[PDB]
């Protein structure tokens, strides 16, 4: 069926559970060995969230080369993504160095350091531009060059410097500040536009290496924000644009990381943030 038909036809019928239960019925199953090792338990926050084993992003480092990150690569719309748990007090360095070894341009954060009174992620950049970060364990320095704060989403530029090599990076820090702590948003224009915003700056372009993108446990928010984007691009690319499916897209997707998209709210979510958008687009 088409899309926003489909929606109506959901709503009336007030079947979203049944449908989004039917998805995790459906959905792949792929090993995860290496995120179960004991050595790794300090290294994942959430025990039931892991990369699978096939797709989980490698560290270019011979002791241990595990993280908590999953490369969902798209074929027929040409994007990449990287998806990432929130940095942990002990995985700070872990993330900066693979932002920097897979030659990321962006970090999307969706999340806030603290949501309902408890901590999310670590504060892994920094706030003032006098008070760089350094990471001892992985040689990489960190500078806040600008910040430009809005009322939905703040922009920042950092300086990521290889200690090793001197070498010098700009990445860019897209921060989502709004989305509330209980539920979804209840319109999806802000959110669009924060994604057009990330497509605006390169961020997601094949002239870099794949964005990176967290929230607390790498898979709800953050599956919205690609399932999002990658339909979009194929209503762009494609003859018959009422031929994209969405359930589809994201079943392709669960083959490379497990659980995106963690509840039916963010299903309906997903639907209305693409029929939106697809006006806009013309």
């Amino acid at each position: 069926m088409e899309m926003e038909k489909e929606f109506e036809q959901i709503d009336k019928s007030g079947s979203w559970a049944a449908i989004y239960q039917d998805i995790r019925h459906e959905a792949s199953d792929f090993p995860s060995r290496v995120a179960k090792l004991p050595k790794n338990k300090n290294r994942n926050r959430y025990r039931d969230v892991s990369p699978f084993d096939h797709s989980r992003i490698k560290l270019h480092q011979e002791d241990n080369d595990y993280i908590n990150a999953s490369l969902i690569k798209m074929e027929e719309a040409q994007r990449s993504y990287i998806l990432t748990q929130g940095p942990l007090p002990n995985t700070v360095g872990h993330f900066w160095e693979m932002v920097w070894e897979q030659k990321s341009r962006g970090v999307v954060m969706l999340n806030r350091v603290m949501e309902k009174g408890s901590l999310k992620c670590a504060q892994y950049w920094p706030q003032k531009e006098e008070k760089e970060m350094i990471f001892e364990d992985t040689n990489l320095k960190l500078t806040l060059i600008s910040e430009d704060i809005k009322s939905y989403y703040t922009v920042r530029q950092l300086e990521l410097e290889n200690l090793t090599t001197q070498e010098t990076r700009e990445i860019l820090h897209f921060h989502y500040t709004t989305w509330p702590d209980f539920g979804v948003p209840e319109s999806p224009a802000s959110f669009l536009n924060f994604l057009f915003k990330v497509r605006e700056s390169g961020s997601l372009s094949p002239e870099h290496g794949p964005v990176v993108v967290h929230c607390s446990a790498g898979i709800g928010r953050s599956g919205t924000f690609c399932l999002a984007d990658t339909c979009l691009l194929l209503m762009d690319k494609r003859k018959d644009p009422s031929s994209v499916d969405i359930k589809k897209v994201l079943l392709e997707m669960r083959k490379f990381r497990m659980g995106l998209i963690q509840t039916a709210d963010q299903l309906r979510f997903s639907y209305l943030a693409v029929i939106e958008g697809a006006k806009f687009i013309m």
